[PDB]
C-alpha cells in the first residue's frame, strides 16, 4: 500500500531527496522517517483538509506503543492537489532539514538523537515517482 | 530484514541505481525487480560460492506458483566480499539493461514484457547503502 525504502539506512550526513504527485480530492498525505509505522523520528503531514486543519503542515514523532508527542506545525504550504511535490530530508543528531518543493524549509527535533533510521514511508492521499537517497 | 523499495514504481525510461557492500564471508546475494518476494522479473545472483558455482552471475525470472524460468549466466565478476559496489538498471519492454560496478553490462530479457515494477530489493549476503530511482 504505502510507498516505502527499507532497510537502506538514511544515516548522519546522507540526503533523501522524495518526488510525488499529491491526489487531486487530497484530504492528508504525510512523508515519515523512523523505525516502523509505530516508530516515527520526523513525520510531515501534509494537511488539505483536516478537522479546523487547511493547508498546514503538522510535525511530530511517534513512540512506539506511546503514541504522538508534541506537535509543531508551519502554514508554509506550496502543495497543490494533483500536482507533483519534491521535498529533501537531512538531519543531524540535533535537528531535521526539511526543504518544500519552492525551497522553503522546515526544521524538526532529532528528539531521540538518532543517527540512522531503516525505514522510510509515505502514507496518505498521494503517491511517489523517485527517490533518491545517498 | 531485506532492503526494499516498495510502490515506487521503477518505470520505463527510469533509471536505477543500488550502492552497496558484501558481506566478508558472503555466499551469494541477489538484486531483484519485480512485483513481490515471488513474482521477479529480473533476479541477478550474485555467487560468491554456491554448489559449483564460484564468482558467478546467473540471471533469471521467477513466476509467482509456478517457479524459476531458464536461467541466464555471466562470468563478469566485478565484485569483492567486503567490499562496495553499485550496479545501475533501466529496461525498455524487451530488454533489463544491467551495468556492473566495473562499467561491465549484462543484458535479461523482460520476459514479461512489462512497463513498470513496484519492489525493488536485495536479498542475501549484503546490504544495501544509497539508492536512486528517477
Amino acid at each position: 500500500d504505502r510507498a516505502e525504502v527499507r532497510n537502506i539506512p538514511f544515516k548522519l550526513g546522507m540526503s533523501l531527496t522524495v518526488g510525488g504527485v499529491v491526489n487531486s480530492n487530497a484530504t492528508r498525505f504525510s512523508i515519515n522517517v523512523g523505525e516502523s509505522t509505530d516508530s516515527i523520528a520526523m513525520h510531515m503531514d501534509h494537511r488539505f483538509s483536516y478537522g479546523a486543519d487547511q493547508n498546514v503542515l503538522v510535525l511530530n514523532s511517534l513512540v512506539h506503543n506511546v503514541g504522538w508527542q508534541q506537535e509543531e506545525r508551519s502554514k508554509k504550504f506550496p502543495f497543490t492537489k494533483g500536482d507533483h511535490f519534491q521535498i529533501t530530508i537531512t538531519f543531524d543528531t540535533h535537528t531535521f532539514y526539511i526543504q518544500l518543493s519552492n525551497g522553503e524549509t522546515v526544521e524538526f527535533p532529532n528528539r531521540n538523537k538518532d543517527a540512522a533510521f531503516n525505514l522510510i514511508y509515505l502514507a496518505g492521499d498521494a503517491r511517489l515517482t523517485f527517490v533518491r537517497l545517498e
